[PDB]
């Protein structure tokens, strides 16, 4: 039930209408990792690239939640991929006003030997082609998950599509789902994705809800009611975390597994945007996950 | 992951303050109800009940997602029963009966799906009966137990033979003394690890707990004001705590255990607040960290 972590790593300046906080851990990877690591028994295996200013105190957080940086990059005198992010009185969608790739520009994703036989794989946002350049060297995964960002779909489309043709779960939120498809209409957008090849695909709707859309049917899980939302930074990539981390826990990709897969990162997220970055982790306990993911399927 | 074993049965419980007949009971139950807490896959029972055992029964283990194919079902036989009186002091106990009934002939089976149960909980019941359990398991990383008065008096020499290959052996205070022979607990504790356990846990009623390992004594203050109203399932639920936290979290280390003593001292505080295992209907996950997070500042 090995676990494959990709993404970025880095430091954000996040703005609300509330408050600020800047040069705060962030990145897909750091999010999905510390998500996912509240399932798996195993070390959780991490393939990214940061500079000289990612300073230990990250690297012990972490290894707090006993996650394997063996395969994180350090470039001397480099920089830190660094994004800055403004949300508005509806708490949900946000204004990328700053990207830096820095580091991850230049990046040469190797996976180590150590890793190439992971079975759960997430290709977390980053680039379209790196996801696909970590894919190649992975020999027999059992689930590809993958999710991705507007500045990919504008960026790198042809690319993007690329890895999309060899993803088994492909989770976006619904501005991005209606930029993949030209449509509004989620039902006729989630036919027009998954003829990209996802044979699954996930729609969350920031904290109001997610869609799963299989060959099965559709699935709708519920919003927590008075969810409290401080940051929404993380959310959509703590859900992955919960998600490819409930289906490595159980080994077993079957439909009614997703479903709860679904609903375990419904809680995550919701315990995510409780606090500026990822921080709301430092404490959160299995009690709290497992009270919350009963909350979630009592409303679904 | 998660194996329990013990005894499944109904009790006729007195305090001075008033009565519960027929409760269901045994140390199977309780352990299970307590550390169904904690996992997050189906906690798997065996054990064996009579023809008078109800679906109501069933149903309430069912609704903690615990896994009952492992219990047999006699058509013609009764339940294990046991009658038990309290006091004042709200802790000691007279066992006014006993009746093994179901449990008395009983050939445990695992079934070949239990056989890789990592943590095995050897609840109160016949010694015998906990060995030939332990036998068909295949690769345990952790076996914890606990007996009784009935057993360490009646068949000490079986005890013994468990005991020798238990990891963790939890007993009250009352209990300790009676296999030690002495009333000092540190001597009390070197005395029974001799016999074989490693780690031992010697819980006082609902007045603290003392963890003895190789590296020392860790103790687990009291909740100076949690109500009693019937002990019983106390310490079973105590078991269930502390094996449950340690199956979620996978880890054995000295660490995990002092913290799984706060777990198990967290669910027996709410036992003890109604008659039979009842409080746990109502019981949900955040009161229990939260009487947890006292138990921990304690
Ligand atoms: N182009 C990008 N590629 C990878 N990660 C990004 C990009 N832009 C922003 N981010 C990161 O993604 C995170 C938020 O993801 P999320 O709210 O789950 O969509 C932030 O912590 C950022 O570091
Ligand atoms: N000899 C025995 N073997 C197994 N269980 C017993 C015995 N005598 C009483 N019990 C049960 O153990 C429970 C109480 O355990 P406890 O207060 O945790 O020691 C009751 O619900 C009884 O059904």
């Amino acid at each position: 039930l090995s676990l494959l972590v990709i993404g970025s790593l880095a430091f954000d300046d996040i703005e609300t209408p509330f408050g600020r906080s800047d040069n705060t851990l962030g990145g897909s990877s750091t999010y999905i990792a510390l998500s996912a690591s509240y399932f798996t028994d195993e070390p959780i295996r991490m393939v990214g690239v940061v500079g000289s200013d990612f300073g230990k105190e990250h690297f012990d957080l972490l290894h707090a939640k006993n996650i394997d940086t063996r395969g994180i990059q350090v470039i001397e005198d480099g920089k830190t991929f660094r994004w800055a992010g403004r949300y508005h009185y509806d708490m949900n969608t946000r204004d990328t006003l700053d990207t830096q790739l820095n580091v991850f520009a230049e990046f040469d994703p190797h996976v180590p030997q150590y890793y190439r036989d992971s079975k759960f794989v997430c290709l977390g946002n980053i680039d379209p082609e790196l996801q696909l350049k970590v894919l190649d060297q992975i020999d027999d995964p059992k689930l590809v998950v993958c999710d991705t960002m507007n500045f990919w779909i504008e960026g790198k489309p042809e690319e993007l599509k690329k890895v999309l043709a060899r993803v088994d779960v492909f989770i976006v939120n619904d501005s991005e789902a209606r930029l993949l498809s030209g449509d509004p209409n989620l039902v006729k957008t989630a036919r027009i994705i998954r003829e990209m090849g996802p044979k699954t695909l996930i729609i969350k709707k920031g904290e109001h809800g997610a869609l799963l859309f299989t060959d099965n049917g559709i699935f709708a899980a519920p919003a927590f009611p008075l969810e409290s939302i401080y940051d929404p930074t993380g959310a959509g990539d703590t859900f992955a975390g919960g998600f490819i981390g409930h289906l490595a826990r159980c080994g077993n990709t079957s439909e009614a597994e997703m479903r709860k897969a679904v609903l375990y990162g419904s809680a995550m997220a919701s315990f995510c945007v409780e606090q500026f970055g990822p921080y709301r982790y430092n404490d959160l306990d299995l009690l709290e996950v497992d009270d919350r993911y009963q909350s979630f399927l009592e409303l679904s």
